């Protein structure tokens, strides 16, 4: 809800750790190239203005917006001009406009420095000032990533400062904290991906969109609760989500509290998992009714078919009240398969959709859509046999193998796609093995479409940034929750011309030979690209064949007594072998 000084509202039921934490994350994923200092300072006297309205309301500007409010301080800094271009053309423009054009400028791609801990440094920083420490966490993970759901990072930022409590009067510091940190890492990238796919679904698909994930997400979570209970937190979740991926994040927190305590309050029809939540403090209650995945389907539950399929008024509940009805067929279908993926459940209420569209303008609807729950079943089925031998192929060669595997067929699917983002895309897809493949065999599926429907979000995210295959835009706007499906099915893109190999310019060199072993990976992974962006057309065994031969070549040099000398004697020699191999 709104008050008349939404400044004095927020800080109040915020109070001012969480406020100051929140307002910085907002300069932080509005403004990433600007450093922490100034970040700080606008902080600060945002909060003192916050405590000016609070203890009286009529103070002059009290009653502005938060966007204001945010904006006329963003708009203080002179770098504005020299460091984002044409963005403090968001500062020449007032609001409405101006806030809009600041969140356009959000980058997914930043480009910071890939941050490394130091122990003896961390443990310096925290001992010195801790609340600087925390704030200076804050602001380096929000600024690489501008739509991490921002009640979720002051979680994150307290357990943060907890490992340093933990590590840093033991004797040995990086022991103790270095596998905390990885740990904690891999915990807040996921986090990242799966609020940069809840904000994708907002942002380019609609907030019906946003609306039919929340249910049948949270009818899985929740499925022994009434469609009416649940539907309620839908319309309350949507609306945090919302105001999170619009950067309206004191609103957004706020609000979170709120539906946390609801949540809470109604536990015992709801689910009996909140009981380990519910007497927590409040960020560590809202962080842990997320980490709620499923709970047991509820006993006694009719067939589907009952109201989707048997009903005479299917056809008239579609026509009528078509969001209701795709509601309910979510709750119904998520509350009996708990463990589906999300993006699989949704694929299928899709499909039962346009089933409606063409069965119910014949002369027998029923007729026509009543065996729609078999052709359903069966699409939960379709890929069953190529993610067997995708678990095969992991099992057979390992993950790196499995990456080098996916590199191949996602370079040929998309050869356009920057030789960074098909590496990194490529590693990502990988990694799925290690996770999934070895679930349960029926969870293996619900694993695989969940990841990939994050990996490929990243991969939309990245092409949305800039553009360059037609066919990777098709797959990313045409579903969303069809775009597993989509890539799957993309074959070789015979649209692509390749540049000529660059046969007279060998471009290997010895400090390759220096590199630490996980970037020696990533180097081969760089060249494989490469390699078929130049022969785009080239075989499984004529990629496998060159690529023996550059390790071999990469290898021999590096251990000769003059490296770079063999690298150019030898080069030459390279570049002729591939050239009869790709013949
Ligand atoms: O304010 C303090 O006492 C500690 C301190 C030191 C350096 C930088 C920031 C902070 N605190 C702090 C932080 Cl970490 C973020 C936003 C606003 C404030 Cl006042
Ligand atoms: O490592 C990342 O890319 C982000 C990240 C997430 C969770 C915890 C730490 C880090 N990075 C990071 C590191 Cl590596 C060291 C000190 C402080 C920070 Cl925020
Ligand atoms: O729209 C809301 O705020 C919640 C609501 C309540 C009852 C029925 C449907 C909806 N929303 C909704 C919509 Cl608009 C589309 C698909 C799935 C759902 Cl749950
Ligand atoms: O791509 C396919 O045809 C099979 C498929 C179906 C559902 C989910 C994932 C996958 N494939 C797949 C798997 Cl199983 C793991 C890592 C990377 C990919 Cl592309
Ligand atoms: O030498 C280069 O890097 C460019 C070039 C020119 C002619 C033939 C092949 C290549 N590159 C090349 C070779 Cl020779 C082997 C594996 C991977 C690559 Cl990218
Ligand atoms: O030398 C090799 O053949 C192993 C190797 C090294 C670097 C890059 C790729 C490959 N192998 C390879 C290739 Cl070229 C394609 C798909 C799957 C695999 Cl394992
Ligand atoms: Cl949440």
């Amino acid at each position: 809800d709104t008050h008349k000084s939404e400044i004095a509202h927020r800080f109040n039921d915020l109070g001012e750790e969480n406020f100051q934490g929140l307002v910085l994350i907002a300069f932080s994923q509005y403004l990433q190239q600007c450093p922490f200092d100034e970040h700080v300072k606008l902080v600060k006297e945002l909060t003192e203005f916050a405590k000016t309205c609070v203890a009286d309301e009529s103070h002059a500007g009290c009653d502005k917006s938060l966007h204001t409010l945010f904006g006329d301080e963003l708009c203080k800094v002179a770098t504005l001009r020299e460091t984002y271009g044409d963005m403090a053309d968001c500062c020449e423009k007032q609001e409405p406009e101006r806030n809009e054009c600041f969140l356009k400028h959000k980058d997914d791609s930043p480009d910071l420095p890939k941050l490394k801990p130091e122990p003896d440094t961390l443990c310096a920083e925290f001992k010195a000032d801790e609340k600087k420490f925390w704030g200076k966490y804050l602001y380096e993970v929000a600024r690489r990533h501008p739509y991490f759901y921002a009640p979720e990072l002051l979680y994150y930022a307290n357990k943060y400062n907890g490992v340093f409590q933990e590590c840093c009067q033991a004797e040995d510091k990086g022991a103790c904290l270095l596998p905390k940190i990885e740990t904690m890492r891999e915990k807040v990238l996921a986090s990242s991906a799966r609020q940069r796919l809840r904000c994708a679904s907002i942002q380019k698909f609609g907030e019906r969109a946003l609306k039919a994930w929340s249910v049948a997400r949270l009818s899985q979570k929740f499925p022994k609760a009434d469609f009416t209970d649940v539907t309620k937190i839908v319309t309350d979740l949507t609306k945090v989500h919302k105001e999170c991926c619009h950067g309206d994040l004191l609103e957004c927190a706020d609000d979170r509290a709120d539906l946390a305590k609801y949540i809470c309050d109604h536990q015992d029809t709801l689910s009996s998992k909140l009981k380990e939540c519910c007497d927590k403090p409040v960020l560590e209650k809202s962080h842990c009714i997320a980490e709620i995945d499923k709970d047991a389907v509820p006993e006694n539950l009719p067939p589907l078919t009952a109201d989707f399929a048997e009903d005479k008024e299917v056809c008239k509940n579609y026509q009528e009240a078509k969001d209701v009805f795709l509601g309910s067929f979510l709750y119904e279908y998520s509350r009996r398969h708990p463990e589906y993926a999300v993006s699989v459940l949704l694929r299928l209420a899709k499909e039962y959709e346009a089933t409606l569209e063409d069965c119910c303008a014949k002369e027998d609807p029923h007729a026509c859509y009543a065996t729609v729950f078999d052709k359903l079943k069966h699409l939960v089925d379709e890929p069953q046999n190529l993610i067997k031998k995708n678990c095969e192929l992991f099992e057979k060669h390992g993950e790196y193998g499995f990456q080098n595997a996916l590199i191949v067929r996602y370079t040929r699917k998309a050869p356009q796609v920057s030789t960074p983002t098909l590496v990194e895309i490529s590693r990502s897809l990988g990694k799925v093995g290690t996770k999934c493949c070895a679930k349960p065999e029926s969870e293996r599926m619900p694993c695989t479409e969940d990841y990939l429907s994050l990996i490929l979000n990243r991969l939309c995210v990245l092409h949305e940034k800039t553009p360059v295959s037609e066919k990777v835009t098709k797959c990313c706007t045409e579903s969303l929750v069809n775009r597993r499906p989509c890539f799957s099915d993309l074959t070789l893109d015979e649209t692509y011309v390749p540049k000529p190999f660059d046969g007279e310019s060998f471009t290997f060199h010895a400090d390759i030979c220096t590199l630490p072993d996980t970037e020696k990976q990533i180097k081969k992974q760089t060249a494989l690209v490469e390699l078929l962006k130049h022969k785009p057309k080239a075989t499984d065994e004529q990629l496998k064949t060159v690529m023996e031969n550059f390790v071999a070549f990469v290898d021999k040099c590096c251990a000769a007594d003059d490296k770079e000398g063999c690298f150019l004697l030898e080069g030459p020699k390279l570049v002729a072998s591939t050239q009869a191999a790709l013949a």
